[PDB]
């Protein structure tokens, strides 16, 4: 009789926000605290549920730097809902706002943070497997973390360390392709099980995407997803790192380091961060969080 959707005891469900979704993400308000939140909804009728174990992955991640806080997971009408800390625009939104190219200083401030972000995820025995500009969000204007790059949507995540055996998951192939083709590692294209290295290689592709404005396999189309995947993969293998990373030696070093990582191998995150901080220092940049998108006006649902 109210006509109003509530999630849990205190979350009023608001307008849906963002692009895509199709009703899957909505603005929300914690009526008890008078704060806005993000509410991810999943029809209880879903064929491929992801919401609640994404919730479980967040539990396993725990409170962390750059990890959105999770407040609730419960039924909402014919929806299962997960209430999350509200963040700002994604790197993709910001990219468009900056005319689809970030300065090296901005990319390095982003890269240095994400390597740490991924190392954190990996330290919790999880591999991300869904790298893309759309899943990395800055904080909100004021909520103290607007300059922190956050990582969201852990629906495609996986525990790479068996919780009982305490062993790294076994190598294997023939994994079906689903993730986003543009950034995925070459091995992902080959149908191989993803591991730590693959998250790091995807980040590399994304860093070059930001620096160049686009990637050279970006416009490939085909008659079947599998074929497209295969064409993109062929081009990635056919584009020499030194050609892709032309003018960015450190990026080339980062990329072939991760490309050559063994399946079970622990990446040397310190080594990778240093490739970028040394470069950062040598260019004379100051890590002051003044990205290319500053002064600009971002979107807000509130
Ligand atoms: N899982 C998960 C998850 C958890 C928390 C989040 N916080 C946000 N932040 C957010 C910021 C602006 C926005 O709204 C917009 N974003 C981009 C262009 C235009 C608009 C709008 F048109 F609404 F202003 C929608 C959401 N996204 C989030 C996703």
């Amino acid at each position: 009789g109210s006509g109003v959707l509530m999630v849990g005891p205190n979350f009023r469900v608001g307008k849906k926000i963002g692009c895509g979704n199709f009703g899957e993400l909505r603005l929300g308000k914690n009526l008890y605290t008078n704060e806005y939140v993000a509410i991810k909804l999943e029809p209880m009728k879903s064929r491929a549920p992801q919401l609640h174990l994404e919730y479980r992955f967040y539990k396993q991640l725990g409170s962390g730097d750059g990890i959105p806080q999770v407040y609730y997971f419960g039924p909402c009408g014919k929806y299962n809902a997960m209430v999350l800390e509200l963040l700002g625009p994604s790197l993709e939104d910001l990219f468009d706002l900056c005319d689809r190219t970030f300065s090296l200083k901005t990319v390095l401030m982003i890269a240095i943070q994400l390597i740490s972000r991924m190392e954190y995820v990996h330290s919790k025995n999880l591999i991300y497997r869904d790298v893309k500009p759309e899943n990395f969000l800055i904080g909100r204007p004021g909520n103290k973390t607007q300059q922190v790059i956050h990582i969201i949507d852990f629906g495609l995540a996986k525990e790479y360390i068996d919780p009982e055996t305490k062993k790294h998951i076994p190598y294997r192939e023939h994994k079906s392709l689903t993730g986003t083709a543009r950034y995925m590692s070459i091995n992902t294209h080959l149908g191989k099980e993803q591991s730590r290295r693959d998250d790091l290689e995807a980040l590399g592709h994304m860093f070059m995407y930001f620096l160049r404005g686009s990637l050279p396999w970006q416009g490939l189309k085909a008659d079947t997803l599998k074929e497209r995947y295969q064409k993109i993969g062929d081009t990635k293998r056919a584009t020499p790192i030194e050609v892709l990373c032309e003018n960015f030696p450190e990026m080339a070093t980062y990329l072939r380091y991760v490309r050559r990582l063994d399946f079970f191998e622990k990446p040397d995150y310190d080594y990778l961060r240093k490739l970028f901080t040394d470069l950062f220092d040598r260019k004379g940049y100051m890590f002051d969080y003044e990205y290319d998108w500053i002064g600009k006006q971002l979107p807000t649902p509130v």
